[PDB]
């Protein structure tokens, strides 16, 4: 639980998507809390609250609030609570995605309408709606951040409809940046490499072929989130920053990496 | 009505989205028909058959079929009709998009859920569904084409959720190209510059968009239906056999402009 710097001192923000200590949302929470941020964590509903409690305790988080990002009334209530507790907000982190697991295993061309719309609602639209509700609380400027992946830009096998959803999200970041920039609110994404069967293969491929010859870590993603959410990042908006050990630059499997 | 070449001789295909003679879909139809294609034109419902009849007659099109891309049964019936008439298909052109006109006037951040979902369904998902229906009719290869716009890539006015929908569409093109390429089916998009379709739309932002593109594009003119037709001829004919997953800009160069023409 050790705080190690003061880069986020005096900044208050909500992180949406921390359900365990292995996730990207957790890596970001740990990084900003270690730099003095005052954080609220969300949990899906009362039934799943006891899972967030100890994560909040280790971070030093004192405010946890219910939020189901597919439910407009739940999101509205969450911001009402933050408004009452804090009056203003400095940052929002949106680390939530959803898509049908079985359709990911199939071909993209076989995607069903229901899965397409559900995935788009949770993975893409929720960010826009959340941004709309955060705006009146972010009077003194601030920073809103979401997460993406290289499958938004190039075809990654079995990422299917999530690639399409993340492409939509990356575009939404740009349109949001224009709307919210009038209030000095930045809007950005981190395009993260995979962090350590299908998943094992993608992770190994990234290890073998990335320029740094390692996988992305939670600490890497936390560092980038600190840039974007602190005063260091005041001049960057509408951007998708790759935090993937350089994988995005590679146009072909390394000649001396093994095929797998 | 006069055929001028043979680039599409022996190719059969369906064009979805021709409702008048001013649209991109019409420009494409005119171009492929003039090169010898056998074309089927869709119309939205029985109400609109009167509007498409004279367009089809002037193109020499003998097959028209209902197709409302929000209704899976309608789409399924359309491909049933093509399979019965032709047995196989060489090309598909998808020129359909929809969003709530009132939300376009406002801010992207105020987009409603209903508008987002409906725009996504019609403007992006329908292309994927149509591609899935075409696949078994194109075992011998061919070409599937959709339309996009620079608002998919960069923020432009009076576009809002359509920018997000088009970005999703351009990503879907890439995924579809991987799925359908083993069968030698190419999947591509044309990112077209704005064209005047109405004498006056009554929307100042549209006048602005058109004017800005005209004066600041490298060619110092607006995109025409002929321009888009020619690009479609590349992508849909044998000339385009080696290109797939691509979004080709047919916008008089506007996409390269970082500031303004001097
Ligand atoms: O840019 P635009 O509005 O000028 O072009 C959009 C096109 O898509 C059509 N379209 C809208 N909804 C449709 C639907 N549900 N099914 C088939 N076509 C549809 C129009 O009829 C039109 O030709």
């Amino acid at each position: 639980s050790m705080r190690t710097g003061m880069l986020m001192e005096g900044k208050k923000g909500v992180i949406i998507g921390v359900a365990n200590d292995k996730s990207l949302a957790w890596g970001i929470a740990k990084a900003v809390c270690a730099q003095g941020a005052e954080v609220a964590l969300t949990y899906l509903s009362e039934t799943f609250k006891k899972r967030v409690d100890p994560l909040a305790e280790s971070l030093g988080v004192k405010l946890t609030v219910p939020c189901d990002v597919s439910d407009a009334e739940s999101v509205d209530n969450m911001f009402k609570v933050l408004a009452e507790e804090w009056g203003s907000l400095d940052f929002v982190v949106h680390a939530v995605a959803f898509s049908d697991k079985n359709e990911l295993k199939g071909r993209y061309v076989d995607t069903s309408l229901g899965n397409f719309l559900t995935s788009m609602h949770i993975s893409c639209y929720s960010f826009t709606y959340i941004a709309s509700k955060a705006e009146p609380l972010m009077t003194n400027g601030g920073s809103i951040l979401t997460l993406s992946y290289y499958g938004a830009e190039k075809v990654v096998p079995h990422y299917n409809v999530m690639g399409v959803c993340k492409a939509a999200l990356e575009a939404s970041v740009k349109y949001l940046a224009v709307d919210l920039g009038k209030q000095q609110i930045r809007v950005n994404a981190i395009s993260a490499g995979p962090v350590r069967s299908d998943f094992h293969y993608i992770l190994t491929w990234n290890k073998y072929n990335s320029p740094l010859r390692r996988n992305t870590t939670l600490d890497d993603v936390g560092g980038a989130a600190l840039y974007l959410l602190s005063d260091l990042g005041r001049g960057t908006t509408g951007e998708t920053v790759h935090v993937d050990c350089g994988y995005h630059v590679v146009g072909m499997k390394s000649v001396d990496a093994p095929d797998i």
